[PDB]
């Protein structure tokens, strides 16, 4: 309605019916919802279809092919444009492959993006709020938040809408507003009004902006603007982006592309220089200009054929399929470079609490101090049943020594639990499980205090939703809290000074301490037994410590915390200086040193995933801020640490890690799988130490403690049910909150790299085969077997659709058993270059051999000796060598169509066996890739179309064929697959079976080779 930063707290609350510590009436909530509108920010699309198709065309390889198409169109100008069949087919053939690749890429990328947006709505935006229906804070959808409504926020939470600080419930509130303000450093905030009529966002410390994160604080505010009216919504029209897509893989592939373009240009120059020197034959070649333009067209067609023009398209489709597959498995990938480098990940750091554990925390055990007869102390050691956040589900098993809960010490413990926490429960209509608000520990204590510990009141039959609010409200109303002590890692405890509402019966002064058992057992010097207090005893404290250690002995890995009482505080806030020394000085002596036991179940799908990670060669390290013993126990349970293992030099804490010999420090950073009780700075130091060893690091976490370190790691991962600070600092978000997605991401990255390698291998082999064919034909003096339109058609049929569909390859069988690759090694090894050269040499030799076969030994063709073939140009119709053979036959379109068909079929066969690097088709039948088979069938259908209709063969300078020539084509094209299988076998064994497939291939093979009458060839020179 109006700006509120200048206005004070009183009138902004009085602007609406809103009141502090209470909520808003439902009727006025819906009235303001109807008037102002929902808190939804329009998600406009930033990538239109036109730019989406243009972004594929921008690359050196595609631009060269566009230039070649333009050159072909220019050179085609020998007759008016009305004729669009005789001379207007080669530019169309050049254009068709680019169009097909662009369509495939845009379709795949659009599918991936459409999948991603639906995933972002898997968990609707949630925000804590105060309403009049439920007395305590309740979570509601952030899409429905009216202005002027009380909204509580805590550490590690996104701000649903612009809120003015009505009150602060913590000592200091530090809020990170980097996304809006651009200030990386967190900004301290206060409730003082803004004295600037138009304050800059930097100097506005009175209000919190929507979309911002709180680094460290607890606060409650009033929403002033919602939806687009928020400071993040009005400026949302302005577009912000990084515009960075140069992944290391794409950078090295671009380097490979430019080197390959240089080599292809050199090869084309060689073609020009070697060939035109002897060209003076009178096939419209007695003039230099005509021969020059013809051989220039030949060179342009060879350059078109010999460059991989689907490379950007295949990269784009591989990334799009990876992202879409992660979208299906409920993982939001906000950074394309992440998944591919997840293939190269070598160390996975992780956050024990919240990510590896299931994050739903419940009370399980409780011991009070029974009657003590001296050094030894008898301990009650109760047990509590129920792991879900439900008061109704807890019955205390009715078997413990007390079921009426009449123990005075139990009453005191319940009061401590109720009055020493800042958490609550709420009932959501979505499920039957009551949601957790606040820290897990405090919420578990709150659901602990529900049972009739203090009073045997008959609350049966009351409101279902009132349980979570009235469970501890009775204790709260009879004893008024005064103030609290900040939780500091120096003492690892929290303290609350409370004065009972009781009319001065109990001295009106109490202190309640919630902390670690060690800290309180050291600080406590006065024990509580029954209703009385006894002097400190070494035996009692030692037995309590032994019970705590037993609770930490593999049952639930020591999640217990202690709750203690200080009966005689020195004074009511005599001094409250914000230093750790005073807080410890205020806890000199205490009482009721008994503890309570908690359970944090490790996630089921973690251990197996960990077992996968060590199979892939990826080390897993647990870096957490918890105790060393708890961390080691959780590691052993998960499987990072072997049971009964020497963990002397593999587990560390932050303090001992900091003070080490640099040689010892670097050795420990390599060989340690567990760091415990580490501050965020220490986690970042560990991550950067790991990265300094040329090692790719991936880290996961769901807390602010892990937020800085996630930035240092190469890959950052945040769980869906975690703090939004981790999400903003991470690259991949696990909405489903399932640890199995990480190994799937590593698998997809490795699969993308493998498919890229297969595409490179297939294209390089086929195209060097075509180049070797041209060189062999030129060198041996044989008639030229490839004219520009035929070369362009080969480029269209063997490079466009099958190679693009090669990007849909299913993952390899041994993909998850290989060590992670080093991103610094050369893209193509020496062995791969040899494989490409061998396959290309065979392809070229096979095509030249097919042509020479038609000229020399053919069933429906003339028989011409090899000597005559090598000297075909030397024809004067009267040569004694050339007697009885018409030398116009050397212009026959039959050898040309032989070469065309042989090249096409051999390249399809090469595409068939390019499914895997070193795996035979017997192990990997092509039926797993239906896209590749369909593409091959469609391309062969196109070949049969251009070969067996009336007009099409005329424009391609080819003729229809019969069964015998096709059989010869298949016979000369098959051995490429056998040669590739031999190379794969050699690579498998010396360098490093589907019976149905054999039963299909064998009869077809014997059918092809049933009749053989193609031997007795002449000498090769
Ligand atoms: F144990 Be982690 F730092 F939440
Ligand atoms: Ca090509
Ligand atoms: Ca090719
Ligand atoms: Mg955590």
């Amino acid at each position: 309605m109006e700006n509120a930063h200048t206005k004070t707290v009183e009138e902004v609350l009085g602007h609406f019916g809103v009141n502090e510590s209470t909520g808003l009436s439902l009727e006025q909530v819906k009235k303001l919802k109807e008037r102002w509108g929902s808190n939804e920010l329009p998600a406009e699309e930033g990538k239109t279809l036109l730019e989406l198709v243009i972004e594929q065309f921008e690359d050196l390889l595609v631009r060269i092919l566009l230039l070649a198409a333009c050159i072909s169109f220019v050179l085609a100008w020998f007759e008016e444009g009305e004729e669009t069949i005789t001379a207007f087919v080669e530019p169309f053939v050049i254009l068709l492959i680019l169009v097909a690749n662009a369509i495939v890429g845009v379709w795949q990328e659009r599918n991936a993006e459409n999948a991603i947006e639906a995933l972002k709505e898997y968990e609707p935006e949630m925000g804590k709020v105060y309403r009049q229906d439920r007395k305590s804070v309740q979570r509601i959808k952030a899409k429905d938040i009216v202005p002027g409504d009380i909204v509580e926020i805590a550490v590690g939470d996104k701000v649903p809408a612009d809120i003015r600080l009505t009150s602060i419930k913590s000592t200091t509130l530090r809020v990170d507003q980097s996304i809006l303000t651009g200030e990386s450093v967190s900004v301290i905030k206060h409730t003082d009004p803004v004295p600037d009529p138009r304050a800059v966002n930097q100097d506005k410390k009175n209000m919190l902006f929507s979309g911002t994160n709180i680094a460290a604080g607890k606060a409650m505010g009033v929403v002033v603007a919602t939806g687009v009216n928020t400071e993040i919504g009005k400026i949302r029209d302005e577009m912000v982006a990084t515009e960075q897509e140069r992944t290391p893989l794409q950078q090295k592939l671009d380097e490979f592309g430019e080197q390959l373009s240089k080599v292809i240009s050199l090869i084309c120059i060689a073609v020009w220089i070697i060939n035109i020197g002897h060209f003076n034959d009178p096939v419209h070649g007695g003039s230099w200009i005509r021969g020059a333009i013809y051989y220039f067209k030949i060179a342009v067609a060879l350059a078109v054929a010999a460059i991989p023009e689907g490379l950007p398209a295949v990269i784009t489709t591989c990334l799009a399929l990876g992202t879409r597959r992660m979208a299906k498995k409920n993982a939001i990938v906000r950074s394309l470079p992440s998944v591919e480098t997840l293939g190269c990940t070598s160390v996975i750091c992780s956050d024990k609490t919240g990510t590896l554990t299931t994050n739903q925390m419940s009370v399980c055990r409780m011991f009070i101090l029974d009657r003590v007869e001296g050094d030894t102390c008898s301990l009650n050691e109760f047990t509590i049943t129920g792991s879900t956040y439900a008061p109704i589900g807890e019955v205390h098993k009715d078997d413990k020594p007390v079921n009426c809960h009449q123990y005075d010490g139990l009453v005191e413990l319940a009061t401590i639990c109720a009055l020493c926490n800042d958490s609550a429960l709420d009932y959501n209509e979505a499920k039957g499980v009551y949601e957790k608000v606040g820290e897990a520990t405090e919420t578990a204590l709150t659901c602990l205090v529900e049972k009739m510990n203090v009073f045997d009141t008959e609350l049966k039959g009351l409101s279902k939703i009132e349980r979570a609010n009235a469970c501890n409200s009775v204790i709260k109303q009879l004893m008024k809290k005064e103030f609290t002590l900040e939780f500091s890692r120096d003492r690892k405890s929290m303290s609350v000074y409370c004065t009972p509402n009781k009319p001065s019966r109990t001295s009106m002064s109490k202190m309640f301490v919630k902390g670690a058992p060690e800290g309180v057992i050291d600080r406590c010097t006065h024990i509580r037994v029954g209703s009385t207090k006894v002097p400190m005893t070494s035996g009692v404290k030692q037995k309590i410590m032994s019970v705590i250690r037993e609770w930490g002995s593999g049952s639930d890995t020591l999640r217990c915390l202690a709750l203690a009482t200080h009966d005689n505080p020195l004074r009511r806030e005599e001094m409250h200086l914000e230093d750790s020394a005073n807080f410890i000085k205020y806890e000199t002596n205490l009482t009721f040193v008994g503890c309570v036991g908690m359970l944090d179940p490790p996630r089921i799908e973690v251990a197996s995933s960990v077992k996968l990670c060590r199979q892939a060669g990826i080390r897993v390290i647990m870096i957490t801020g918890d105790n060393k013993g708890t961390a080691v126990a959780i590691c052993r349970r998960i499987g990072i640490f072997g049971q009964d293992e020497d963990v002397t030099s593999k587990a560390f804490t932050g303090r001992e890690f900091d003070e080490l010999n640099p040689s010892a420090q670097r050795d420990a950073c390599l060989n340690a799988r567990c760091f415990a009780r580490v501050e965020p700075s220490h986690k970042s130091k560990i991550v950067e130490f790991l990265q300094s060893f040329d090692e790719i690091t991936a880290m996961t976490g769901d807390g602010v403690n892990d937020a800085p370190a996630l930035k240092k790691a190469e890959i950052g991962i945040a769980m869906g049910s975690g703090t939004a600070v981790a999400k903003t600092a991470s690259e991949m978000v696990l909405a489903d909150d399932n640890f199995s997605t990480i190994v799937a991401a590593v698998e997809e990255g490795r699969a993308i790299y493998n498919n890229m390698k297969q595409f490179i291998r297939y294209l390089i082999s086929s195209n060097v085969g075509e180049v070797v064919c041209i060189f062999l034909t030129a060198a041996l003096g044989f008639p030229e077997a490839l004219i520009p339109v035929q070369l362009l058609w080969v480029n269209l049929v063997t490079d466009g659709l099958p190679a693009t569909a090669l990007g849909f390859n299913p993952p390899d069988l041994d993909i998850m058993n290989k060590p992670p690759r080093n991103p610094k090694e050369p893209l193509i090894s020496g062995w791969l270059f040899f494989r490409y050269l061998a396959i290309g040499c065979y392809v070229g030799a096979a095509t030249v051999g097919a042509a020479a076969w038609w000229f020399i030994a053919a069933d429906g063709g003339p028989r011409v000796s090899f000597y005559q073939l090598s000297h075909f140009l030397q024809c004067k119709e009267d040569n004694p060598d050339f007697e009885g053979v018409d030398c116009a036959i050397f212009e026959s379109p039959y050898p040309m169509t032989m070469a065309l068909s042989v090249l096409v079929t051999i390249e399809m066969c090469n595409a068939l066996n390019s499914l895997s690097e070193n795996q035979s088709l017997l192990r990997m039948p092509p039926w797993e890739n239906i896209w590749l088979v369909g593409s091959i069938c469609l391309s062969m259908s196109l070949h049969f179309l251009i070969l067996y209709v009336e007009p099409l063969p005329l424009i391609f300078q080819i003729t229809p064929l019969n069964v015998t020539q096709w059989l010869m084509v298949l016979k000369i094209s098959l051995p490429v697959i056998l040669m590739d299988e031999t190379l794969k076998f050699v690579a498998r064994n010396y360098l490093e079976i589907s019976w149905p497939f054999v039963l299909l291939i064998m009869p077809l093979v014997i059918w092809v080779y049933s009749t053989d009458t193609n031997f007795s060839d002449m000498f090769w020179s």
